[PDB]
């Protein structure tokens, strides 16, 4: 996160970081055996970590439970980064409690101008490199379809949405892929891609989840 700040421990208890070794991306607990997060952030071997504040040191209230399937929508194209999204279920459930909580999926989708919450561990240098231990946090707004696909012609899909500053200097970085953007109490965009991190005129672009509440319900109906 580049222009945000510290949240806090567990205040986004439904944050989620995925190890494979070392954190490599986020993701977002929308129920206490499903995780939803970025195709692109796709591995073998993934131990999801949940509870995390510092994800280097263990203070007491971490969930560390490993994947037992993986699931990348049918149709993730990893060369657009359309539809990217991909489920992963934990081998055994979560203990949901107050620092452990499901985030609601969203009924409709949100608007532009609407204010959003992105949080992940990533970079916090857009002309750097720094990764931060605590997690860090950014509220954003959902920017308009023409500003955005004015910002990226020929890339934005219906499955996309930009969120942020286009006067540069707060975004969502690399490491902070997979997470969560959360709006009105609702999971609205997945950490996807951008052009670098913060630089004007090229914001965050989401993964629109409220084209994927169907999917992601018969897909967890059946799996
Ligand atoms: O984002 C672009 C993508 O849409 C495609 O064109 O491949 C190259 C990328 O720069
Ligand atoms: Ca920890």
């Amino acid at each position: 996160i580049v222009g945000g700040y510290t949240c806090g421990a567990n205040t986004v208890p439904y944050q989620v970081s995925l190890n494979s070794g070392y954190h490599f991306c986020g993701g977002s607990l929308i129920n206490s055996q499903w995780v939803v997060s970025a195709a692109h952030c796709y591995k073998s071997g993934i131990q999801v970590r949940l509870g995390e504040d510092n994800i280097n040191v263990v203070e007491g209230n971490e969930q560390f439970i490993s994947a037992s399937k993986s699931i990348v929508h049918p149709s993730y194209n990893s060369n657009t980064l359309n539809n990217d999204i991909m489920l992963i279920k934990l081998k055994s459930a979560a203990s949901l409690n107050s620092r452990v909580a499901s985030i609601s999926l969203p009924t409709s989708c949100a608007s532009a101008g609407t204010q959003c919450l992105i949080s992940g561990w990533g970079n916090t240098k857009s002309s750097g490199t720094s990764y931060p231990d605590v997690l860090k946090c950014l509220k954003a707004p959902i920017l308009s379809d023409s500003s955005c696909k004015s910002a990226y012609p020929g890339q934005i899909t219906s499955n996309m949405f930009c969120a942020g500053y286009l006067e540069g200097g707060k975004d969502s970085c690399q490491g902070d892929s997979g997470g969560p953007v959360v709006c009105s109490g609702k999971l609205q965009g997945i950490v996807s891609w951008g052009s670098g991190c913060a630089q004007k005129n090229k914001p965050g672009v989401y993964t629109k989840v409220c084209n994927y509440v169907s999917w992601i319900k018969q897909t967890i109906a059946s799996n």
